[PDB]
């Protein structure tokens, strides 16, 4: 029993974590077989980065610039190149402990794991959610870009995100690992204008179906509604519309509940119009939407059939 | 910016977990230079865990009656032996991945890591804190027995908890790694009901901080109150008491934020005998008490001069 933010086991990610330097910027890295993947942004001066010209800033520097440390080891650089916002530095040693990997990209409302790294070191794991307004909420300070995102499914580590940027807001901002940011942002420092954030609904009903198999039923009501109607109401509340998708991958936590995703629906409208009757559900006093269906059925053993 | 629940990277006691089956009981064993350390209650049956005596259980065990497995490798167990509730296998191979480590007991109020593991594999990690019931509020399925929790010291992993036993109001217990439990709790099928739990009055002021380093002030206020009149209203809420070594551990947070902890402490006076009247504070709806005065220093920055 019990419902965690859990994040997956980082070890496999960690035997990967380098620090790069170049100049005076310190950041992380990800060596994976004889290739160091970090933020470009390591190339550039306080000037640059107001208005930088990559593809030659990236032309002056030589191999020797970056310097690479994997432990107490310094690995040496023979080549460089860029893709995207994602510099590429060729190391003369593969790393013996690359995992079976992939490179995947996300979509918003899908949860990653979060190694925060600072100087080439992993210094702390947790669960984030890609925001429907691609943002990430994370917990982070200077030295924290390169730190990677990333799930484990079965034999593989797909990594997902690249930590580049703090938004003024607080809110964090990156890249999948071919350098492509999440959302409308660039690693610059300009204007970078986030779509406001919305509820990611489908989360927010896993998250109460882990509450009932876990127990906590005062919320359920006996009320049914429709798809359409749900929607009316939920994106009143700024949550985003349940798509028939939505409705069939709760179809495992339906099941193993007996309560259909249209009953559910009509208990979170109650819960949105008429609050949450200064309660809890699963410890917390607000909807949580950080939990996809599948991370419920992992957590809760849903997936057996005795 | 940020605050986000972390726990510690996991490889470096991922790399420890095995798997131990004695008959056809199966759990997670913690394998340290040539010792494997895991419940005792793996030599249980159903009849014996009613009412074991496990110095006369472990009598007519021998070596041969337990299977350890790392990876899809057999370790050979040469000796047997109970400490408190944990048993010891010594293993004929010393394990190469075992870290420089500790074993340490820990306070209510304290955090750690918990890596949930399955089949001897790291399935998940996350952060809890002992209750002051000395329970933790884990998230746990069958098979889980074995897992322990642990925080790191740059290089020292100090192990605090091994997972033992669900109670049925579905909180955890266990012990610390000489096997003797926290709390008054025993590894037996008997009834044995938690004290109350209540709130860690000294962590939900840490947190007040990190909300204030973090932008969030609404809840400050012009009110003052001594110690002992803090008290006199927290305990109405089943609060723990603060006492002036709890005003200490807070001060680089009250040096940090120029607010002193006696006038936090009216603003939590206030929280509580009013709620946060629609408000949040750090993205929760409640006051949250799982974060010690140290996981604030050290996610918001406090420990630097400049
Ligand atoms: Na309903």
């Amino acid at each position: 029993s019990g419902f965690r933010k859990m994040a997956f086991p980082s070890g496999k990610v960690e035997g990967c974590m380098v620090q790069v330097t170049c100049g005076t910027t310190t950041l992380n890295g990800l060596w994976l077989d004889d290739v160091v993947y970090c933020p470009r942004h390591v190339i550039c001066t306080s000037e640059d980065m107001l208005n930088p010209n990559y593809e030659d800033l990236l032309i002056r520097k030589s191999n020797h610039n970056f310097l690479v440390q994997a432990g107490n080891v310094q690995l040496r650089v023979i080549g460089h190149s860029m893709q995207n916002c994602v510099l590429k530095l060729k190391v003369d040693t593969a790393n013996p402990k690359t995992p079976k990997y992939k490179f995947v990209r996300i979509q918003p409302g899908q949860t990653f794991s979060v190694l925060a790294c600072y100087n080439g070191s992993p210094s702390g794991v947790y669960q984030c959610a890609m925001r429907p307004n691609f943002t990430i909420k994370g917990s982070f300070l200077n030295g924290s870009c390169g730190s990677v995102g990333f799930n484990i499914d079965y034999d593989c580590v797909s990594f997902c995100y690249m930590h580049h940027m703090e938004l003024p807001t607080g809110v964090h901002a990156g890249t999948d690992l071919e350098g492509n940011f999440y959302g409308p942002f660039v690693d610059r420092q300009t204007a970078q204008a986030a779509g406001t954030d919305t509820t990611i609904t489908v989360n927010v009903l896993a998250w109460l179906y882990a509450a009932v198999i876990n127990g906590d039923r005062w919320f359920l009501n006996r009320f049914t509604t429709t798809l359409n109607d749900f929607n009316l109401v939920a994106m009143k509340y700024n949550y985003e519309p349940l798509t028939q998708d939505h409705v069939d991958i709760l179809g495992p936590l339906s099941a193993q509940t007996g309560i259909a995703v249209l009953d559910m629906c009509a208990s979170l409208k109650e819960l949105l119009q008429n609050g949450m009757n200064g309660r809890t559900i699963l410890g917390s006093a607000l909807l949580e939407d950080e939990f996809t269906p599948f991370d419920v059925v992992r957590q809760c053993n849903v997936a057996t059939l005795q």
